[PDB]
């Protein structure tokens, strides 16, 4: 499994199973202080400084065709984040893989978003000594399979602005590194984008040179060279991936600063994000890249991306029997 | 009453009487979907955008001695605030004040700290068209009123930096003058300023200017004339009270740009904010400031905004019999 068919006829397999289940987790389902609840009905504390002053970082790892996708990478990823913001994880690691397996199999979700948030807890930092900000909230939960592209739409690329109107927060304010939910920037990105008749804004940092996107990194193919920015932004799980895949399939790939013209001038473009994997870039600005297709190399990353989600080295299949 | 024995000898009388109170809705009381529910039991949807990607504008107003101060200048910034970030206030303003004040007899709270929130609601913007993201939530919230500088520190005045490792967020990334939650920089700011031995952290534009700081307003005093930040900060109703207090006392003050070495300079320095008033800074990077004591400027500015509290042009009273 992984040209385009085959890995989105397994999905569509899978999801009509599903799309009938009567199972009240089917939806998702979220731990609340030790309790599991449907996604739908879960409901947090109003004084969590999660929602006060969006006091949190996050991660959001992902099950395919019932396998955890790169499970340690996000959870080392997300201990990076908390030790940066001085959050500890509330469970140790072994509780909380345990939980995630728990409630995977009982939503009986084949192919799933998975989010795990660390909050400062009740008390914000204003005016705390640092002894009383050590009671931090966990929250996490399942949910269906998210698509920043939809299936069909990764067939023929999608449309992208290069954002005018707004730039990326600088490192200087907030660390791009530690997974965040301060989406101001992204969310005016958005809107911009659609405003300007397209699904997805591509960010500068405000000094000429590309950034990332709204919940997804990007990658340039230039000359069969890959390239995409080193500082300014989260470091994908997903764009991880595309190094090892690039290298698989043996290509270079720079990580490195990268002049907002050199997106102009690709031979291809990709988005990349664990909610919808391998996202190709067809039409920038108006005008097609390149042929407006999508691009050889994109497809070769596209299949290994996918290859690797049934690798014992990157993903570990759950036991759904109860 | 404006001298600052008189301000807090009526609040400490008061607050006896409100710790007193067996009523739990005395610890304050949140509206949730059209229900009054005690503050610390309060819940929201974990699945609001609020929360999920902190897609939300703010505003506090306040009640002193049982008066609403500048209620229609907090929510006339909201509706601003609002209009700007595409949002659209659920309820209309009557039924919006009829709740609060109800809330605040109900409470029995005389001075409070109010928050109304508004979010998104539960559908993101990502992968949405404008039609599907006007069903957007409202909460609010009162508590018993939040100082940012104690009282009896008011006499003598606080210890602040200048922040060196962080920079405020860019207006290009994110909007300062709609109030937000996003924290991400103000928080690193706490931290900093907690790491260096001190408590309020001012935060530059990171191109040598002075912006505010984590929840305040920053206003320097020089050779009799007050200068405030124009550019990159919330345009706070304290601070618009302050230009009202100057005026009437006989004082200039000057909204613009403020190079950072004025701080360095001041003859006074104080910071303003609802959660606490008009709170003057004493220490700057371990240097007093002039001669380390509250300035005579400062000290008429207090007496004004304070005095502001009982006018009807500034204030309605709230009534608390049932
Ligand atoms: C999560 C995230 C991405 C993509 O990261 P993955 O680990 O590939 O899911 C890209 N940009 C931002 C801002 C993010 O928060
Ligand atoms: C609310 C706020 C202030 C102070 O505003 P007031 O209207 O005086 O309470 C200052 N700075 C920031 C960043 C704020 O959000």
């Amino acid at each position: 499994m992984a040209t385009m068919d085959k890995v989105f006829a397994g999905y569509a397999e899978r999801q009509a199973v599903l799309e009938a289940s009567k199972n009240p987790l089917a939806k998702g389902v979220a731990w609340i202080q030790g309790e599991l609840v449907p996604l739908h009905e879960a409901r947090i504390p109003l004084l969590d400084q999660g929602f006060m002053h969006s006091d949190l970082t996050y991660d959001v790892p992902s099950v395919w065709d019932g396998r955890f996708f790169r499970l340690e990478d996000h959870l080392n990823r997300l201990e990076a984040s908390c030790k940066k913001m001085r959050l500890r994880m509330p469970l140790p690691r072994e509780e909380v893989i345990k939980t995630l397996v728990d409630m995977v199999a009982k939503s009986g979700i084949r192919d799933a978003f998975v989010e795990l948030i660390v909050t400062r807890g009740l008390t914000g930092v204003r005016g705390a000594k640092p002894e009383e900000l050590l009671n931090n909230n966990l929250y996490m939960f399942i949910q269906p399979y998210v698509w920043v592209m939809d299936p069909d739409v990764q067939y023929t690329g999608g449309r992208a602005i290069v954002a005018r109107t707004v730039r990326r927060v600088p490192p200087g304010s907030i660390d791009p590194t530690i997974k965040n939910l301060q989406w101001g920037d992204l969310v005016r990105g958005l809107f911009e984008a659609n405003d300007r008749g397209a699904t997805y804004p591509f960010l500068t940092d405000g000094d000429a040179n590309l950034t990332e996107g709204s919940g997804f990194n990007v990658v340039l193919i230039k000359d069969g060279v890959l390239y995409t920015p080193d500082r300014g932004v989260l470091q994908g799980i997903t764009r991880k991936s595309v190094i090892d895949a690039a290298r698989s399939c043996g290509y270079e790939i720079r990580v490195e600063h990268v002049p907002i013209e050199a997106t102009y001038q690709a031979d291809e473009i990709l988005m990349c994000t664990t909610a919808g994997g391998i996202m190709p870039i067809t039409t920038l600005d108006d005008k097609p890249v390149k042929d407006g297709k999508v691009g050889p190399i994109t497809k070769a990353i596209w299949d290994r991306y996918w290859a690797m989600h049934w690798e014992d080295e990157f993903s570990f299949k759950i036991n759904y029997l109860e």
